[PDB]
């Protein structure tokens, strides 16, 4: 991953006196940095925002020969609290660096769901080793948090950040600068236009190995089959065909598709504009001296664009609203935008409400607000990128070398907005029919959830709802290790759905399993058959005896998925009970232990939100 060159140097030739870096995975963190970057503006100071993978941050002790200089972290944890990434690099470097930052004027804002145990572990590393380094933290460490509103921690943060930055540095403060500049091209040849390839031009087509988040491969739509029985939900498995891309996995790994936004709504946002989505162009950087020449991908039109490389179904950040009031011809309404921005009052109020809870999407807001018509190339300026999705491989590569098995729930619920919002990945797959040829561009990620390596190990899973998924590649591949001969230990699984006959995820395949044998127990906690909640950890709590055998001595590996947001944590907390009566122990040290189960890769996660 070649480095550029200095980035001080960078900032010299260029004026500039402050630069952001981001631990970004999905492109929260890179957006704050350069909305951060972009603020230094209003304070007669110039700013730049950075992967710090792209660089050699040894150099952060040059940044003293630049006066007024500083520097800003905008740090994501990762599972297990580690660094994202890009950020790797950064952080192993830390940790072995003695170089002294003596004149360093830093400050970090931390990305981190609270409801995570290592909240924010990276962003407080990266405050308190600069320190250790020499340098001088000049604003308190951020902790923004995911579970509750990032959007507003950052603006907490922001708004004080600056002043304090602008008091220190002794300036006052100072108009929309955009950052590209449009090139419509009129009789530019078919062949070299973008028309959703993430990469190199016509690497969708032209496949080539070896293929990653950079250069997917359009593997194959085999199977796409509604799971669930009942009909309040649509549950489906899919199977993608990865013949001849040389594309390696295991049981426990995700696979990352990148999708296509729904033409009904990309079609809306052009009407609603009064713009031309054929029309061909491109958009380059106004600072010749950038890294970033575009946004993504051109040339390409704007219907390409909102279709494959922008994000506009999530809810836009107060940047975007400030940015965009200026365009609303009615007074109150262009009034009501840029109070959208506001740190306090009815405008922090309106926005968490009216925006982030109702769930209103670009075009929603379009149409909330009549007298807004902003210019479609300026809008596409200020959209963030469409990120993939992540999915948990519901098949074993033992089994399934050429194909890659997903588990999902199809999204679709009622906003408050007054509309009904679709998940932009899961109703593109939901309609990619097998074709007797439906193509998703993807790319596998290792992960750590792994099978024990001794086969004789016993294995806890606990997976209600998608959190089967997992497991099912898990299942799959311990029941192969019994038939190629080998001794395989006790195999228990703890899943749960609301009934039987509505959502019970590979009901035949699971109970297949079971008469064999893979299955030394299948457990299933249907929450809704019955008056009062019935759940995994109901079950692991009635099993408890048992299931401390095989873990105090038995060495066996806990595995959890699906829900981050409750089932775990309350899953957790019945293992804790369970260790602290069959110890005994204090709670206290029933954590402890569980705890060093976590670092001893005996207690393993694949939660999502
Ligand atoms: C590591 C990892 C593993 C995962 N594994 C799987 C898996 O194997 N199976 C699976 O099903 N998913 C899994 N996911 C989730 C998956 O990545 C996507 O988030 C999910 O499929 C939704 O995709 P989407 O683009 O259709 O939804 P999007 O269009 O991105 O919308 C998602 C957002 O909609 C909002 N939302 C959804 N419901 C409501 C509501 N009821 N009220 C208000 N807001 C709501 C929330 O902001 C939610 O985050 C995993 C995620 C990660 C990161
Ligand atoms: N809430 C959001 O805005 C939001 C946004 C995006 C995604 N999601 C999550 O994405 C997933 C979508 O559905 P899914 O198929 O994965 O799951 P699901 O069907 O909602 O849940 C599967 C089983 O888990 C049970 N359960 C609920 N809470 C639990 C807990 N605290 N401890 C143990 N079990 C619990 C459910 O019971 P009951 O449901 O009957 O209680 C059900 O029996 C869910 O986790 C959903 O919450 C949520
Ligand atoms: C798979 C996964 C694991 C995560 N693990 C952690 C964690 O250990 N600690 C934490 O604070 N946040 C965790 N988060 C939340 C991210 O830290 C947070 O969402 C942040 O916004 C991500 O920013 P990004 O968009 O730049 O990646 C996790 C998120 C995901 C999707």
């Amino acid at each position: 991953p070649v480095k550029e060159s200095s980035f001080v140097e960078k900032m010299k030739k260029t004026g500039r006196n402050i630069i952001v870096f981001y631990g970004s995975q999905t492109g929260t963190a890179e957006e704050f940095a350069n909305r951060l970057s972009k603020d230094a503006h209003r304070y007669g100071m110039r700013g730049m925002s950075a992967d710090p993978e792209e660089y050699d941050l040894a150099d952060l002790s040059s940044l003293p020969e630049i006066d007024k200089s500083l520097v800003v972290f905008a740090m994501a944890t990762y599972g297990e609290g580690d660094p994202t990434d890009n950020a790797q690099d950064f952080y192993d470097w830390l940790q072995e660096t003695d170089v002294d930052l003596t004149g360093v004027k830093f400050a970090v804002f931390g990305l981190g769901n609270k409801c995570y145990e290592h909240f924010n572990a990276m962003g407080k590393y990266v405050d308190q080793r600069l320190e250790q380094l020499g340098a001088q933290r000049i604003f308190e460490l951020g902790l923004g948090d995911d579970d509750g509103n990032l959007e507003e921690d950052f603006i907490t943060w922001r708004e004080q950040f600056w002043p304090a930055v602008a008091e220190f540095f002794g300036v006052e403060a100072t108009s929309s600068i955009r950052q590209y500049e449009l090139v419509v091209h009129e009789d530019m040849d078919v062949a070299k236009v973008y028309t959703g390839e993430m990469g190199r031009l016509k690497s969708y087509e032209n496949q080539k190995p070896p293929f990653d988040a950079k250069n997917p491969f359009l593997a194959a739509v085999t199977a796409n089959r509604k799971l669930n029985q009942g009909t309040e939900r649509h549950l489906m498995h899919l199977e993608l065909d990865i013949s001849d891309s040389k594309i390696r996995y295991e049981s426990g790994d995700h696979v990352a598709v990148y999708p296509a936004n729904d033409s009904a709504l990309v079609n809306q946002i052009g009407e609603i504009l009064g713009a031309d989505l054929d029309v061909i162009m491109s958009l380059n950087n106004l600072d010749e001296e950038s890294n970033k020449k575009h946004p993504f991908p051109t040339p390409t039109t704007y219907r390409t664009a909102l279709t494959y490389y922008l994000d506009i179904t999530n809810p836009p950040r107060t940047n975007v609203l400030y940015e965009l009031a200026q365009y609303a011809s009615e007074p109150s309404e262009q009034e009501h935008l840029h109070k959208m921005a506001s740190s306090s009052g009815e405008g922090k109020e309106l926005y968490l409400s009216w925006v982030v809870e109702a769930r209103r999407h670009i075009l929603a807001i379009l149409q909330d607000y009549p007298s807004l018509r902003p210019p479609i190339d300026h809008l596409l300026e200020l959209l963030p990128r469409l990120q993939a999705r992540y999915y948990s491989i519901a098949s074993s590569s033992k089994v399934h070398p050429n194909s890659v098995h997903i588990t999902a729930v199809a999204v679709e619920y009622e906003a408050k907005s007054g509309r009904v919002n679709k998940g932009v990945a899961t109703s593109w797959l939901r309609a990619k029919e097998p074709a007797g040829r439906a193509l998703v561009p993807m790319f596998v990620r290792k992960s750590q959830f792994r099978l024990p390596f001794k086969s004789t190990t016993p294995v806890i899973m606990v997976g209600p709802g998608t959190g089967i998924a997992p497991f099912m590649g898990f299942i799959q591949e311990r029941a192969w290790l019994r038939e190629q001969g080998k001794e395989v230990g006790e195999t228990l699984l703890y899943y749960g759905a609301r009934r039987s006959d509505e959502d019970y995820l590979y009901r035949e395949e699971l109970a297949r399993f079971h008469k064999d044998g893979a299955l030394t127990q299948l457990n299933v906690a249907f929450s809704r058959e019955q008056a009062h909640k019935v759940y995994v950890q109901h079950l692991l709590k009635r099993d408890r005896e048992h299931l401390w055998k095989l873990i105090h001595e038995g060495g066996a590996h806990i595995y959890v998925a699906g829900d981050a947001r409750n089932m775990c944590k309350d899953v957790q907390n019945t293992f804790y009970d369970i260790v602290a009566e069959f110890g005994p122990m204090e709670h206290t040290q029933a954590v402890d232990y569980v705890k060093k189960l976590m670092t001893k890769g005996r207690y393993s996660l694949d939660v999502w939100s």
